[PDB]
């Protein structure tokens, strides 16, 4: 899973 | 998954 | 699955 | 799944 | 899981 | 598992 | 488990 | 291979 | 081969 | 291989 | 081979 | 082979 | 093999 | 083989 | 595939 | 599959 | 894969 | 896999 | 999998 | 895997 | 897996 | 790709 | 990729 | 890839 | 790769 | 990898 | 990796 | 790797 | 690929 | 590839 | 790969 | 790879 | 790899 | 690797 | 691995 | 034919 | 035929 | 043919 | 043929 | 043929 | 062929 | 062929 | 060919 | 060919 | 080829 | 080849 | 080759 | 080879 | 080779 | 894309 | 796509 | 992409 | 990725 | 991936 | 990856 | 990684 | 889709 | 697609 | 997807 | 996806 | 997802 | 995903 | 994922 | 490239 | 490149 | 490269 | 490189 | 590489 | 390398 | 290297 | 090329 | 190159 | 070169 | 180079 | 190199 | 060299 | 070598 | 550069 | 640069 | 440089 | 450089 | 450099 | 270097 | 230097 | 790259 | 590469 | 890389 | 590397 | 690496 | 490496 | 390494 | 140097 | 030089 | 030097 | 030096 | 030196 | 030196 | 110096 998490 | 999770 | 999630 | 969810 | 969690 | 933790 | 954690 | 842009 | 970008 | 890019 | 780049 | 790169 | 990089 | 980069 | 960036 | 970025 | 980085 | 850095 | 830094 | 850093 | 450090 | 950069 | 970059 | 950096 | 950095 | 360092 | 450093 | 330093 | 460089 | 630097 | 530096 | 260095 | 210096 | 040092 | 070393 | 002639 | 000729 | 001519 | 000549 | 002629 | 001739 | 030649 |  |  |  |  |  |  |  |  |  |  |  |  |  |  | 269907 | 369907 | 159905 | 099915 | 399934 | 499944 | 599964 | 055989 | 062979 | 044998 | 072996 | 054998 | 045998 | 027997 | 032969 | 050969 | 050969 | 040989 | 074989 | 013997 | 011999 | 003989 | 051949 | 015989 | 024989 | 024999 | 013989 | 006889 | 035929 | 063929 | 053929 | 073939 | 064929 | 076949 | 093969 | 000398 | 030299 | 000498 | 020599 | 003299 | 001397 | 003697 990749992608930022704001 | 990609793209960001704004 | 890609593309943004505003 | 390509393509932007405003 | 790689993406950061601010 | 990667990824600062803000 | 790698990742910094301030 | 796949590869597309965002903005 | 996967390598998309973003903004 | 997988490498996409942020920001 | 694994190999994301951040900000 | 793993290598992600942080900031 | 194993080895990221921080900051 | 493990080795990790900090600061 | 080529998808280079210039600035 | 080629994507290098010059600033 | 190529894929470095010049500022 | 090839990705440098270069400043 | 190749990574050196340069600065 | 190789990774050695300059200064 | 090579991982030496230059000053 | 004949692809140089110049300043 | 031919590509050098000088400044 | 021939790409050497120059200053 | 080719790539040597002088200064 | 051809990569030396000079200053 | 061919790589010396000097100065 | 072949690497020696000098100064 | 041809590129020679001059003064 | 093929790229000389004079002087 | 071929690239001499004269002077 | 051929890169020699004179003066 | 050659890489031979001179003076 | 190859690589002798003159003077 | 060859380096001889003169004067 | 590459080189100048000064 | 790469060099000068000073 | 690399070389200079001084 | 790499050399120069002084 | 690496070596210079003085 | 790597030497010098002084 | 290392040494040089004075 | 370079040849006078 | 270089061969004057 | 060099040869003059 | 070097032969003059 | 050197051969002269 | 070096032979002249 | 040396060999003259 | 098989898809009764 | 195997998706019915 | 198996998915029924 | 097999996922029914 | 083995997900059900 | 084995997670049901 | 096993992990139901 | 290349199988036969006996 | 590639196996037979006996 | 490579296998047989008898 | 390798596997037979008898 | 080597393995027959008898 | 190697074994069978008697 | 090796062993049988009798 | 594909190519199958049968029977 | 895909080659299968059956019976 | 991909290859299966059956029967 | 993938090649099983099936009765 | 990958290969088993069956029955 | 894989290369296990059943029966 | 892995090769386990069975039965 | 695609280029089997047969007898 | 595709290319088997069958008897 | 993908080239089994069979008889 | 993918070539195994079966009788 | 992928050759064992059979008989 | 993947490449087994059997009998 | 990935090599055993079976009977 | 490609060039077969088939007989 | 590809040269094989068939009987 | 790919060159193998087959009879 | 591959050059392998089969009878 | 590969060249194992086969009969 | 390798050249290994079947019988 | 890999060179094995089987029989 | 050579390669002339000769009756 | 150099490879011509005779009678 | 040399390799001519005879008769 | 030289590899010519006899007969 | 040196290996010619005879007969 | 040196390892010519006769015969 | 040295290992020729009579007959 | 190409080509037979009968 | 290629061609035959009867 | 390439080609036979009968 | 290649090339037969009858 | 390669190639048989017969 | 190789090439047998029949 | 390799090569049989017949």
């Amino acid at each position: 899973f990749f992608g930022p998490q704001y």
